[PDB]
């Protein structure tokens, strides 16, 4: 109860900001992560002997795949932290509760591969759940991991608080489908011009939410050029892996994914930055000014990229 976690100072400091690297020390990350939970909610808000026990069975059953693991969960997570840290008043104690639980449970049980590769394959997973296979399936995951002897951490909620709670983290989840950030970009555009938006209609903070998740979910793309660069190998590994089993299938799969298209990848990460990354971080600094930091980080990056096509790296 008075068992607050400390950090070296270097993290202690570092953490705050939103290009903060969770190292390579897999065995300090759930500390990082209490100690998120402690900063972002208090000291209070869940029982430690309880947190650390699903933390301890979230981390087990993310798997060892190159880019969609434990270590992107508390990234994400991290960001999440960040963007609450920066925007202190406009979120519920319930809303930063749930939020960095779904941040760490959003990609619960992934094999590094796409909804089109279950869809094509045939998986079970496809006939159980048509659209947001994986994303269903990662709140199917965390309601089960919820559901295990001592891992209740929402215990001490009321049944209506539990509901908010639980219907705050399967919406957080499902918008880490990108298929579904599009138009949810489109229209928060369309109300933040028009001027309509309004942060008490809830299914405005919906939206809102879900673009702070995809935010979180590629902030990869916000981080010092030195770190951005490493996990681009990460993500294209599992796509070049999806690429093979695409062929497999008898299947030519898209460039993206094909290991012999590896001199394509510059113009790519260019046309992802441009398509999706840029869009994301603009709306979201529109919506929160204080998260800029992200837009700005993105940016460097996307020249950084211009810079690699024009042979200077
Ligand atoms: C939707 N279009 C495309 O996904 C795309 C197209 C052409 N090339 C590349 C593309 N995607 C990505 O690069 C990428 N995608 C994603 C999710 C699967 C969708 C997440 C992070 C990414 N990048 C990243 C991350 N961390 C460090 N460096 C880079
Ligand atoms: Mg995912
Ligand atoms: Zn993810």
């Amino acid at each position: 109860g008075l068992m607050q976690f400390t950090l070296p100072v270097r993290l202690c400091k570092e953490i705050e900001l939103f290009h903060f690297d969770i190292g390579p020390f897999e065995n300090m990350w759930p500390g990082i992560f209490v100690y998120m939970v402690h900063r972002s909610c208090g000291t209070s808000c869940f029982e430690l002997e309880k947190l650390c026990r699903f933390i301890m069975s979230v981390k087990k059953n993310y798997r060892r795949v190159p880019y969609h693991n434990w270590k992107h969960a508390v990234t994400v997570a991290h960001c999440m932290y960040a963007i609450l840290q920066n925007n202190h008043t406009l979120f519920t104690d319930l809303e930063r509760k749930g939020l960095l639980i779904a941040c760490l449970c959003h990609d619960l049980d992934h094999r590094g591969f796409s909804n089109s590769y279950l869809q094509k394959f045939d998986h079970p997973l496809a006939a159980l759940y048509s659209t947001s296979t994986m994303e269903q399936h990662h709140f199917s995951q965390t309601v089960s991991i919820l559901q295990l002897e001592g891992h209740n951490i929402f215990s001490t909620l009321s049944s209506s608080e539990y509901e908010q709670v639980l219907e705050i983290i399967r919406k957080a989840i499902i918008a880490t489908d990108l298929a579904l950030y599009f138009g949810n970009r489109k229209q928060l555009e369309e109300m933040y011009q028009t001027g309509s938006l309004n942060l008490n209609n809830q299914s405005h903070r919906d939206r809102v939410i879900g673009l702070m998740m995809t935010a979180c979910d590629l902030c990869s793309v916000t981080k010092l050029w030195p770190v951005t660069k490493l996990t681009a190998n990460d993500i294209y590994a599992e796509f070049w892996a999806e690429g093979d089993e695409m062929k497999k299938l008898g299947i030519q799969p898209i460039p993206m994914m094909d290991r012999d298209k590896k001199d394509e990848v510059p113009q790519g990460q260019l046309g992802f930055y441009n398509a999706v990354a840029i869009p994301c971080y603009t709306t979201l600094t529109q919506i929160l000014p204080p998260t800029e930091p992200l837009l700005k980080a993105c940016r460097d990056n996307l020249s950084q990229w211009e810079k690699v096509i024009r042979g200077e790296e």
